This record gives C-alpha cells, sequence and structure tokens, in this order.
C-alpha cells in the first residue's frame, strides 16, 4: 500500500523528486502521452489567445491534428456526478507516469503524489501558523517574482495569487451534504446526473467549494480548464479534493451512487508505460482499490427570485428578490475572462452592504466560457448553496422583514476589463 502525504508534513525528498520528474516530463514532446503537455491536454487543451499564451510554451508545439483529435484530449468531467471518479482516475495514471520517471532516473521506487490541505485554515485545533500556512502555495512552487531556483520546474508564469482567500477553502458545506447525487434537485455532494460532460451544469458541493474557487483564486493557467493541468500545483490541489471524497465517505450513512449509469461508465487514459487504458467508475470507488491511502488530516475525525438575467460588475448594489432549510440557487451563469471568486451576501435593511456578518458563501466561475457556448447546449454554470445558518441569524433581527431580502455578488478582486458575467437567475427556496 502506498501513502499520499500532506505536503506540509513531508520529511522526505517527495517534492525534490517531483520537480525532477516535471522537468523530465516537460522535456518530452507534446505528442508523447507521457509528456507533461499531453497529460495537461487530457484535462483541457485549446489555442484561442488566452489559452495559447500557455500552450505555445509546450515542447514540440503545435501538436499534430492526429493527437488533438485522438479522443484522449479534452476529456475532463466538469459540472457532473462523474467529476470525482474521473479526477481519481486521471490522478492515478499521472502518478504512475511520474513515479516511473523518478524510478528511471535512479530515484525511489514508490513515489506518491502528496496533497495540499488548504482546508487546514479552518482547523481551530491547529496552531495558527499551521492555519495560515495552509492558505499558501508551498514555497517549492516559487513566488510572484519567479521560480524557486532549487525547484525551477514547479513554477509557472502568471499565477495571480500565491496566498488563498480563506472564504475559498471551507470544507464544511461539502462534508455536510448527505446525498452524493439527487434526482430531486435538492443539494448534492458529488454533482448531478449527466452523460459524458466536459462542461456540465450540475456542479456539486465539493466541485463548487473548495475546488472551483481555488482554481479561479490562484488563476493564471489554473483559472481556465483549457490550461489548468499545466500548473504543477494542479495535481496537489486535486489530491486534496480526492482525499475529501474519501473523508466524506467515512461519515456514517454516506455512499456513492449504486446505479449502473454511474458505476459502469468508462474513461480512457494512458498508463505508466504509455499504453492506452480504460477504467470504469466502479474501479475507483475506494483508494485502496488503486493501492493507495491518505494520511489523516483536518476534516477527518421559490419564495424569492430575480426578475431576469443581470451583470455582475466590480460592485453591484444589492438586488431585490421579488417574493412569490433555505437554499440559494445561482443559475445559468455565462460570460468570459479571468474571473475571481464571487462572494455572496444577503442583506435586509435599506443601506446595508455585504460584510462578514452578511456573507453566505462564494462561487467559482471555473469553465464559464466553455459552459456558455453550444457545441454543451450553452446554458452556463449552475450553483446551489445551503444558507440556512446565515438566514436564521438574520431572521432574529428585530427589524427582519421577509419582503426586504436582497442579494449581492461581489468579486473578491477587481475584474480585468475583458471580464463579463451574466447571471441567469438568483432564487431562494425553502
Amino acid at each position: 500500500m502506498k501513502t499520499r502525504q500532506n505536503v506540509y508534513e513531508l520529511k522526505d525528498d517527495t517534492l525534490s523528486w517531483y520537480s525532477r520528474a516535471v522537468e523530465e516530463m516537460k522535456s518530452r514532446d507534446i505528442n508523447d502521452p507521457t509528456s507533461w503537455w499531453y497529460q495537461g491536454a487530457i484535462h483541457g487543451y485549446a489555442t484561442y489567445p488566452s489559452a495559447l499564451t500557455y500552450w505555445h510554451d509546450a515542447t514540440g508545439y503545435p501538436p499534430s491534428q492526429q493527437t488533438v483529435n485522438s479522443g484522449f484530449w479534452n476529456r475532463c468531467q466538469h459540472g457532473t456526478w462523474y467529476f470525482l471518479p474521473w479526477h481519481r482516475m486521471y490522478l492515478f495514471y499521472f502518478e504512475e507516469i511520474v513515479a516511473k520517471a523518478i524510478r528511471d532516473m535512479g530515484g525511489p521506487a514508490d513515489w506518491t503524489l502528496p496533497y495540499w490541505n488548504y482546508c487546514e485554515a479552518y482547523n481551530t485545533s491547529a496552531s495558527p501558523s499551521n492555519q495560515q500556512q495552509a492558505l499558501q502555495i508551498p514555497p517549492e512552487f516559487g513566488s510572484s517574482q519567479g521560480p524557486n531556483a532549487d525547484f525551477a520546474s514547479l513554477w509557472i508564469k502568471n499565477r495571480r495569487n500565491y496566498v488563498l482567500n480563506k472564504n475559498n477553502v471551507n470544507p464544511w458545506p461539502a462534508m455536510n451534504e448527505a446525498e452524493f447525487t439527487n434526482s430531486g434537485g435538492d443539494i448534492s455532494f458529488g454533482g448531478g446526473v449527466t452523460g459524458f460532460a466536459h462542461s456540465g451544469g450540475q456542479t456539486g458541493q465539493l466541485e463548487s467549494l473548495p475546488h472551483n474557487v481555488v482554481h479561479t483564486d490562484i488563476n493564471g493557467a489554473m483559472g481556465n480548464p483549457d490550461t489548468a493541468a499545466l500548473d504543477p500545483i494542479f495535481w496537489l490541489h486535486h489530491a486534496n479534493i480526492d482525499r475529501l471524497w474519501q473523508v466524506w465517505l467515512a461519515q456514517a450513512g454516506r455512499s456513492n451512487p449504486v446505479v449502473n449509469a454511474w458505476k459502469d461508465f468508462r474513461f480512457k487514459f494512458h498508463d505508466a508505460n504509455g499504453q492506452p487504458v480504460e477504467i470504469a467508475v466502479k474501479d475507483v470507488e475506494t483508494t485502496q482499490l488503486l493501492g493507495y491511502v491518505y494520511t489523516p488530516a483536518f476534516p477527518l475525525s421559490v419564495v424569492g427570485a430575480t426578475s431576469a438575467s443581470f451583470s455582475v460588475g466590480d460592485h453591484m448594489a444589492p438586488l431585490d428578490l421579488t417574493m412569490v432549510r433555505t437554499i440559494l440557487r445561482i443559475s445559468n451563469v455565462k460570460g468570459k475572462g479571468a474571473t475571481s471568486p464571487i462572494d455572496l451576501f444577503i442583506t435586509n435593511r435599506d443601506n446595508e452592504e455585504g460584510n462578514e456578518e452578511n456573507f453566505v458563501g462564494c462561487i467559482g466561475l471555473f469553465g464559464l466560457e466553455n459552459a456558455s457556448t453550444p457545441s454543451s447546449d450553452g446554458s452556463g454554470l449552475n450553483f446551489a448553496i445551503d444558507i440556512s445558518d446565515t438566514i436564521n441569524k438574520l431572521r432574529q433581527r428585530d427589524d427582519w422583514d421577509e419582503d426586504n431580502i436582497r442579494v449581492q455578488l461581489i468579486p473578491q478582486s477587481k475584474q480585468d476589463s475583458d471580464v463579463e458575467i451574466n447571471v441567469g437567475r438568483v432564487s431562494l427556496h425553502s
């Protein structure tokens, strides 16, 4: 059995071998399936200008049309109950390819991918140094100023943030959900029903937070599904998400979906030896089936709607909800550009503005333009949040009035000028 470790609890040479593996994999040709570039492209690959800035750095760029259209690229499952199993499989084969490069250069035989537990920021039992550390990209990955000279390959240009906003790493909304998927449109841990979905509209709670918001917080390559897997931090992020699935299941009465439509769906990859391979969802239902465990870390152990679609700029005024467990739904979000995570507040009084006491949650517009475009029936991203706790607070204000409920959506950082966000509908349901 191999063990995936917490990156900030490492006492071995895991990161130094990772760096050397990335350097070797980056020196391979984009058309080679064991290359850095091909592995990235399995998640997402495109050559419109904001994507091309990254991909033209690839060794051997441009790839042959036979590679592009092989059927192995642009396979990532987003907005869908397939999200978690697909990423587990993706990880598993990447780790095989990384482990083998390490073996082949004379390194250890048993290398495993560690996880970055940004969720540790919420661990009140940890020392506040451990808490604040959790929000930082590990220092082997470089800084705004450049690579760490001793691990140069772990760096990539244009990361917008090296320290996460703590709103984006709360694991409780996901852990707290009971069902993996529902049919009833009630909330789900693992996403909603779809078929094959490269840009789905059934984002589940774990996919939403911390997953999507971490991507648009770090941003750069990481902000766009067509480039994200090029960033070496991608994999440690995903190892934590993978671990959180395992942690969820360790809660009593939690289970994955039993139905065949989920269990028997197959996805294609390439193995350590660069051979085409396939697994079924059911083949990754626990990590022990794939020969790995995680070390233990923290979490372990319509009453109202908007009357039509609207923009989210830098600082909208709070928007009235037309009144007709409480769930806030944010539907059919479309647009483009390198967004930041969107903070959400509910207000009640006439000059009230979003604040720490008002705050109900945050959404990450990861994949926004892909979901906005038909090819994808183009209906945009959809999000749902349990806000029962905040609402019940506000509800015991003396001046609480149910007809004065407003919503405000505020990006965590000022938008770049080519950003556009249109929300289809915000609604509140009970």
